[PDB]
């Protein structure tokens, strides 16, 4: 045994895994609006030697030694970091070590808050992440809701957007210490300005979480929370099309001077996080690169221009979307006047290889949600431009309109989704739409390696 | 633009950088304890497409569609999981959605426990890991310290084993909620059965922490912490030999019918409470390197770790080391290097500059910042294909590094005047430059999990 | 030595402050909200052997022995309690052990609540006391703020009423574990049932605490928060001019049973407290056997009718009532309009024998306070009626005139307090009318001891 | 109505409850220690007119006017508080508006403290009080437990005494930021040097709890606490013959200058962090027993109070009664009863029904239900001008009582049976009553402070 062995020859049961899902994402209509597809080179990085590497620590204060490689593997990656946002390294310190987006969230907040401390954050069913203190009326589901004390603010309901002005209100009931300026279901663009006037009343730290829109800030194609924030942090996969990992953005210099640095890499190591994963590290380097190229700000441009595309295909139909449309890459569409639920929706839509996930809508009480969220970074990456989504907006109302005859024929949900199966006709007529809508994806490039 | 060009040819920087840690991983002697080098199988499935999958949730239970794929992924990764344990699946679940070692111990405080709520663990210099519930004398360092209530349980200092008659002793008073019986560095077996005798008297959660010896108790060469413990985690590196990720097995079934209520929130606390999206691509490099853990080609690698970390105990003691604790039950050895005139700093940066890589471990000393001695592990070069004979080369080595230490301690004063010597003086630079330069040409010869350049 | 010596001839220090002390009260005007004269009879049960009597526990379950005296006294101070408040035994319990009325918050936060669990109270600027949960922007003040995470409501500013709305919106988003109603400077009734509303769709508990207002209730002069409230706590004195001591009501019975009674219990001993002040609830129980009196009512409702007479002369001479006016036993007066803040006014009132207390305007930011809180119960215990209240207000005007010239010759505040002092003419002016302010009141009974 | 009319005339029915509590105290032989009777002089000050006066704040910084007079009575409470325990107010201050000796603890951890902050005290069976931190296996039981973490040290099993040793290796391990040092049921003085020393290592607070001591500190008949401790809580009844009222005594002054940080941290969390109005009428309660502290009558009753509880305890060992530690130093005995057949809880209550007031407590035992023995305290008889033989005649009334409930446990099975066989027989209620009418006649003939008649 050498383990110099290929994975074809060594493990053929993974190996053909590997394969089906290779060729489900490449046959697939991916609208699920926090996925893309990571470039080769940076899965070469992802899977490399770096694995064989502990470096707990930070460059040059390593525990153990022989890091001379990955310490200028980190610290390119910090500075890639940087220069992929415009910041100044005088301004702007960035951790590269989270694990992940929520990972990075959790470092924040046992950086800058005690056990119990205050957050505000949107709400879940209003468009806001777990990672933002999320906790039912029966339970607390985030961790940031049992290590520190969350209250959400909301939508407004008859616009769809943010309110601002609750928020204010409330913030100064409530007293938050850190408040997060950051969507996973948000078509528009958020007042980082008035957010950062909220905070400085209330005397909260300003976090900005773009781990939806990080690519979009990179090409400067929407306006940058950069400006405006004290802490920005953002997964590096999603808009940035890299591998899965977390970044912390952090202000240095003078506030009196700041002092986020020394405790925001403390809290990510020694205290929450072990040693770091320099593989991924690596990898977010490759795509940090790669965000700061023009072809970069093409993709992101296309990315908007497919999500408005998409946007004004659904309204030509007779769709309604929340907040009337959208400024970034995603778009939230309220199926309930169309009589169709999203949980029903994403089901056929699923079924005919077109992946998207129900969405609440303001309306609703977090009641199966009546809405769906699209996304277009995923297929904009396979150079999918705005006929194209207009076409996958044709086969998105094929099965919509596939799911409201099923609706008419059934009862439950669980009658629903079992009618997709089990009933002849419905099954060849979704066999049809799967069938049209895989040669059309098909036929696009696709990032990565070509088997696997 | 397509995203399939190579790394060398879009990112010729990056692609210098990850030959060059490839050479720096070949020419040099890896001896730290918690490294290994993972297969080139498990690296193709971690630099996958299976990165661009959201698959929040578990299978059966996701949130989006789609999942199909990973769902079956995610499931053979449980059960060659439970398989490489030999787990009875009815008796035994895993979650195998950890980031990493340190996420999947908060996953389990966070499952198990309250916030403040107690814990016991082996104090890190004492040979615990940080997510054991380390804090010092001046402030929580580890998140299991400021989350939960963290009281060390310490070695006997006379014989440098666990002192499982104070840690007996101090559960009746501190009361803890759970006690976790696992080491960072610490060459000898744990007693589970007294750790479960005291965890059952004070009606406390047995965890176990076997991610240093996890390939040890996979290939059945050093009894098994399953036995005596109701929750288990583990990274599924270093001796698993696999990438970078954490495992949590817990204990299922009934423990009228009183059920084992673990599960629910075991994966409750890793998703949605502690962890966004999967990292499906290090899942199914795990399931590989997990696979590759029931062959008996793995039961011979574990083995011959054991064999080559006696063996480097040995080549130690016959050359005038003392050991903590005597020797050595597993893959790594606890030297002291005070009975020698040096310390675990000044040893081990001589060490690296001859591409020798160990790290400073702390004994049962005086100071801290000059610890006593180094921790030196055998799974990383026994994976490229070391002998006992190879092994007893490397003290060779090592000890001809420790005794350049020991002259250039001889004119220099603190520790800063030490390392700045091995870098400025001619004849100190030179004489580690021959060792670097035979350490080096020794290493080179011996075979490379992975790929070939990077 | 016998300890049966006179504190006269024992301790004369201490007997001539005892006797400075006695002539103080009966030579002043006392207007603070929250005094009252207790009567000889509850003073002679609270300065008696009972003192020497440990009894750790409650009746029947000690943990010393000879109590059988004290679990007598305790059990009628339990019947007196509830009688005096018309509720069904079956229904409603009460401990009698707490200190005071703060002892008796915290221990029913401490029994129904966990540490860092949630509470609503009113605002302390706003009318809220200290153990409803205050902490300013700066300190968390009141331990229910820092063993408990609290949030406070606010009054509406245009009306000067508790904004039920504002509550109703913010414990929807903050999802309280218990809302206190209840006040320190209200002069209006509150809304139980609209607070009894707000806590069901929140699932929170409803904590009623009248201490104020508790021999209102007691007399059936106002509504009682009895029929809308789980949990009640009150003072032993002020509105019930009985000995300074706590009680818990709480509900038992059918909700699934209730499960107040043996957390409530358990909370005061032995979580909280130690041994139960004896010779206190000895003068709680003959308080309360007042309370149940004819007399009782009548005083309650002369409280009422003096505290309406003091409103309508405060309007009648132009000064501002927050709130309009009074239904209770306090009034609340707004002095920005008449040129005067209420520390100004406070220290001129207090140097004439008229004690009363400066109090937040619903304007102002917490900024010295331009309000006076004034109230009733004190002086209608020593028999003042509609008509001595209205030449209450007549020397309150005079000082608060006082206070006006004296604004007009100083700067700071400190200034107006020095001018009041060294000012020849300003002294002899306040010393003329502290005269006649001393022999008006000394003309009226006390209550209690004739020199003690 | 006026509210001047007399007890008796206006409430006869609680009239009638005061006197046969009086008549009961008077007739009862108390021996509870923590109890004590109060002066005539400092119960006319607790039913006072100061009841009447709402004063939060301290004198000085109100809130309300009108306080120029309980300023005063503060202010003096102070300083008779200071002198009582001979301080110099340069050193130390004092706050005297902690409703009880509960409510002081608990503002000093609140002041001290942050919320789970450590905290270890003597264990409650051990002879430590409750507001030390007492949880037990399956349930928090003081707010000590839960708003803060508390770990107890224990006695030494063989000698009866604080184990000093222990208590320093555990403060070891549980880093606690306040150590109290007080006790509740402890016959033997504490070493608060050894105290001090362990908390000076851990860096912790040394909090005296002298509630159970504080006269016999304020007398000087035995070492005072605060010459090692920081902070010092108290009763301001038991030993002190006070009304019921607390006190926080705390250093003031230089710790360049590193001055004390204490004082505005105590006030600030008694108020306005935990209390209310300041209970003025037992404030001057509180200064008139001060003063009496301070007289030479009251360092010859504190004496009369050793002497007495030494009396007591030669007089039970010359009976054939074990005694926890050996004997005495303080006010208290613990009277060790297993090695004479009976329990505490038997006792007491065979005791209760002959007028005499003691209370069970655990020895150093086997179950919990029926503790080992009983405390037995001196300052409350002593306060009835008892004499060296007057308490060994009381031992004789004991012991009588003793064989009386040892004649019943062997006729009667559990507990339950015990009590009732006391009440239902005929042979043994009249045996009880005679005994009974003997204690009740012996003790009426000593005088009793306080009033006549209530
Ligand atoms: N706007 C927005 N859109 C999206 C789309 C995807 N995501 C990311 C995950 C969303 C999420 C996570 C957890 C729960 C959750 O708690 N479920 C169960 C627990 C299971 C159990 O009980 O077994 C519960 O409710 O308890 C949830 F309902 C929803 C987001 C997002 O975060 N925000
Ligand atoms: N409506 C209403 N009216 C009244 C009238 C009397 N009271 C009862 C006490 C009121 C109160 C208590 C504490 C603070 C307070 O915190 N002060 C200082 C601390 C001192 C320091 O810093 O040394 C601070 O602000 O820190 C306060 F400003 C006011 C109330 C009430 O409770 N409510
Ligand atoms: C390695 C290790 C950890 C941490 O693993 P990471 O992958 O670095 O998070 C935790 N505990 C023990 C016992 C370990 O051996
Ligand atoms: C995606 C996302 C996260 C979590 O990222 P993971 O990599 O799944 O942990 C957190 N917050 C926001 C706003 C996100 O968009
Ligand atoms: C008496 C005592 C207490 C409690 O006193 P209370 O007045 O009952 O609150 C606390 N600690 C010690 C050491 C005591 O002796
Ligand atoms: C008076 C009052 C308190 C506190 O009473 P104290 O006896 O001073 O502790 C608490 N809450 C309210 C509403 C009050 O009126």
């Amino acid at each position: 045994w050498t383990g110099q062995e290929s994975l074809s020859d060594s493990d053929p049961e993974m190996w053909e895994l590997l394969q089906r899902e290779k060729d489900r994402q490449c046959r697939g209509l991916e609208l699920i609006a926090s996925e893309n597809f990571c470039s080769r080179a940076a899965l070469e990085a992802l899977g490399s030697c770096l694995n064989n590497k502990y470096s707990e620590g930070y460059p040059g204060k390593r525990y153990y030694g022989g890091a001379e490689v990955v310490d200028e593997i980190e610290l390119l990656c910090q500075r890639r970091a940087l220069e992929a946002f415009d910041l100044d390294p005088a301004q702007w310190g960035v951790n590269v070590q989270p694990y992940s987006g929520s990972p990075a969230n959790l470092a924040v907040y046992t950086a800058l808050l005690q056990p119990h401390d205050r957050i505000m954050g949107l709400d879940l069913p209003d468009g806001g992440h777990l990672t933002h203190g999320y906790m039912s009326d029966v339970k607390r589901i985030s961790a940031t809701s049992i290590f520190f004390e969350s209250m959400p603010y909301k939508l407004n309901p008859k616009t769809g957007l943010i309110d601002y002005n609750q928020l204010a209100l409330t913030a100064r009931l409530f007293r938050p210490r850190l408040i997060i300026a950051g969507t996973s279901a948000y078509a528009r663009l958020i007042d980082y300005a008035r957010m950062r006037e909220v905070c400085d009343e209330v005397k909260a730290h300003l976090l900005a979480d773009m781990a939806h829109i990080s690519g979009l800030v990179a090409a400067k194609v929407i306006p940058s929370p950069f400006k405006h924030a004290d802490i920005v942090t953002t997964t590096t996969h999603k808009t940035l099309r890299g591998a899965r990992s977390g970044l912390i953005f952090y202000r240095k210099g003078v506030k009196i001077p700041y002092t986020f640095e020394d405790r925001i890499n403390f809290a990510v190591f020694p205290s929450l996080q072990g040693g770091p994963h320099n593989h991924a590290i690596a990898a977010v380097a490759v795509a940090l690169k790669q965000a700061c190229t023009p072809m970069f700000r093409e993709y992101s441009l296309q990315v908007l221009k497919n999500a408005r595309a998409m946007a004004d295909a659904l309204l030509e139909r007779g769709y309604s979307l929340v907040s009337g449309g959208t400024d970034n890459h995603l778009v939230l569409v309220d199926l309930r006047p169309k009589g169709l639920d999203g949980a029903r929706a994403e089901r056929v839509l699923e079924l005919v290889s077109i992946t998207a996930n129900k969405n609440t809508c303001p309306g609703d009480r977090s009641i199966t949600p009546g809405g769906l969220r699209l996304g277009a970074p995923a297929l904009t990456s396979r150079q999918f431009r705005e006929d194209d989504f207009r076409r996958v907006v044709d086969f998105i109302d094929e099965g919509v309109n596939i799911g409201l005859e099923v609706k008419s024929k059934t009862a439950k949900l669980q009658d629903f989704k079992s009618f997709l199966l089990k009933d002849s006709e419905t099954s060849q007529r979704l066999a049809n739409l799967r069938q049209r809508v895989e040669q059309f994806a098909r036929a696009f490039p696709m990032p990565g390696f070509d088997e696997h």
